[PDB]
């Protein structure tokens, strides 16, 4: 029967829509190397996408699905995707909610404090990406880390979670608040540059226009 992934449809009805949970499961299956089909849904159960077919059995809930896929598609045929360092699994965890509060606020009074909160949370992630892992420390003779992703030089489940959310942040905060992720965060930008160079991330992103239009009614203008 196989594996079929159902993701959110875009505004046009056909394209992949804005949904970080959809992109997360899409990336996991891609990175596992398993054979699968991906399909868009509009739901007009009730079941909200994403969800997946596994030999005909319906699996819902993104968090349970990740665990099922990581523990079912195992070595030796499939790569283990779990991060090795526990800290990779929480880095940048609060960014998406600090971004959500920043763009939904209507009061000009609170904008500065909300902007700082998003920036501070982004900075804590930048600090994690710059702190050398212990395997990095054992290979010189702290000079700053040069690893590509959260957990080291290969993509993990932690990246499949963070990267779609970071993509929404970057595009929406720029479009609706003219916010730029600060250039001085060299660690975080190295990470995004390495991710965007990977098909598994870039080719599972929704289009810029689609993401921006998806927030037309969620992002608010300041009073």
């Amino acid at each position: 029967m196989g594996i079929e992934l159902f993701v959110k449809a875009g505004i046009d009805g056909e394209s992949i829509g804005n949904c970080p949970f959809s992109q997360r499961l899409f990336m996991i299956l891609w990175l596992k190397g398993v054979v699968f089909n991906v399909t868009t849904v509009d739901l007009k159960p009730g079941t909200h996408p994403p969800f997946l077919t596994f030999n005909g059995d319906v699996k819902t809930d993104v968090n349970k699905i990740e665990e099922f896929l990581e523990e079912t598609l195992t070595p030796e045929k499939y790569p283990k995707l779990a991060a090795k360092h526990r800290e990779s699994n929480t880095a940048g965890i609060d960014i998406f909610s600090k971004f959500s509060a920043y763009i939904k606020n209507t009061k000009q009074q609170n904008n500065a404090a909300l902007e700082r909160g998003l920036t501070k949370a982004l900075k804590k992630l930048d600090d994690y990406l710059n702190t050398p892992l212990p395997e990095e420390i054992d290979a010189n003779t702290d000079k700053g880390s040069r690893r590509k992703f959260l957990d080291g030089d290969e993509l993990t489940l932690a990246d499949c979670n963070l990267l779609p959310k970071l993509h929404v942040v970057k595009i929406v905060a720029k479009k609706y608040r003219n916010y730029d992720i600060p250039a001085e965060m060299t660690g975080l930008w190295r990470y995004l540059k390495n991710a965007y160079a990977r098909d598994e991330f870039t080719n599972t992103c929704a289009a810029d226009s689609e993401i921006e239009l998806a927030y037309a009614d969620v992002a608010k203008r300041l009073s």
